[PDB]
């Protein structure tokens, strides 16, 4: 009943402290040793770095300030960082340090080597229902956490979910996340996951995440998404039709839960009803889920992945990123 209610009061207090005085320049570039490139983002390279004194490894995203200006992403970049430095939940990736210099912004991210659920679902084909359920449980709780903070996630999809070295889920990207009470209108996200009210530009709220959960659950258990096609536009068309076919092996409870998540009518969608998340949590498809044990990372994972161990002399855009 009320153990939940105080956990969330304390979570909000923690979030708001950090959200009202965000932390700045918490480290410096000369503290990290470059190892190699991990990849590329939009504004620059992602580097595997090693903290020179603690020995811990991080994914440091480098962001060219001028390229951020040029791609029209100042506000989104400020906001992403502000959200990341403020949150804290066992299935969310950490922003471990941030800092800036003349040329760049740096986001030193927690680095768990692994491989996305994207690559895993594709090469395994599909997950059994308890396997899907175990991941889904982690997203339910994660959304319950983000939503209590008025944060809409807005980018749920297999590619943003890493399967960690304990086989637990980690949400790895906060690119589209937005803090809003009430409603907002930005068309963003990967087409297969979008709620029809996003596509129709009628404004929408945190309930799109719950539609997107329903999409994810269906994909994990079917091996393919419920709404699909060659072109984004056809995908959008199929969603607005709202004609979901379930595989023959989907249990009754799964189909039941799925009709309530992929539910067009907001007065009926599981998630934002007067009962909120408990409507999902008490749902029959999750009767076997130990919520508390899930949060504590105690449930035995159904699969553990294969182990691994891997600037200008002028100041640029000082005013634009002063809040960074």
């Amino acid at each position: 009943s009320s153990d939940v209610k105080e956990f969330l009061a304390k979570a909000k207090e923690d979030f708001l402290k950090k959200w009202e005085s965000p932390a700045q320049n918490t480290a410096h570039l000369d503290q990290f040793e470059r190892i190699k490139t991990l990849g590329t983002g939009s504004f620059g390279r992602v580097m595997l770095v090693k903290h020179k004194e603690t020995g811990n490894h991080y994914a440091m995203k480098i962001l060219d300030k001028q390229k951020v200006v040029k791609l029209k992403q100042i506000e989104h970049t400020l906001n992403e960082k502000r959200i990341l430095q403020a949150v804290n939940f066992p299935f969310l990736v950490k922003l471990e340090f941030s800092f800036k210099d003349n040329s760049n912004l740096y986001m030193v991210m927690e680095y768990v080597p692994g491989g996305e659920m994207f690559s895993h679902l594709r090469r395994i084909g599909r997950f059994s229902e308890p396997h899907a359920r175990f991941y889904a449980a982690q997203i339910v709780l994660t959304f319950e956490y983000l939503h209590s903070l008025d944060l809409i996630y807005r980018d749920l999809k297999p590619e943003n979910l890493l399967i960690d070295q304990q086989g637990y889920i980690q949400v790895t990207d906060f690119g589209f996340a937005k803090r809003v009470k009430g409603r907002t209108w930005t068309l963003c996200g990967t087409p297969e996951y979008l709620a029809p009210e996003i596509i129709l530009s009628k404004g929408y709220n945190k309930a799109v995440d719950w539609w997107a959960l329903g999409v994810l659950i269906y994909e994990m258990a079917a091996g393919y998404p419920p709404f699909f096609a060659d072109q984004p536009i056809q995908i959008y068309e199929k969603i607005v039709s709202g004609k979901v076919r379930f595989p023959s092996h989907f249990s009754s409870d799964l189909k039941d839960l799925l009709r309530n998540l992929l539910q067009v009518d907001l007065t009926k969608r599981f998630g934002n009803l007067k009962n909120g998340v408990n409507d999902i949590k008490n749902h029959k498809w999750f009767a076997t889920t130990d919520w508390i044990a899930i949060y504590q990372r105690k449930v035995e994972a159904p699969f553990i992945p294969k182990f691994k161990g891997p600037v200008s002399i002028n100041e640029k855009c000082g005013k634009e990123f002063s809040e960074f």
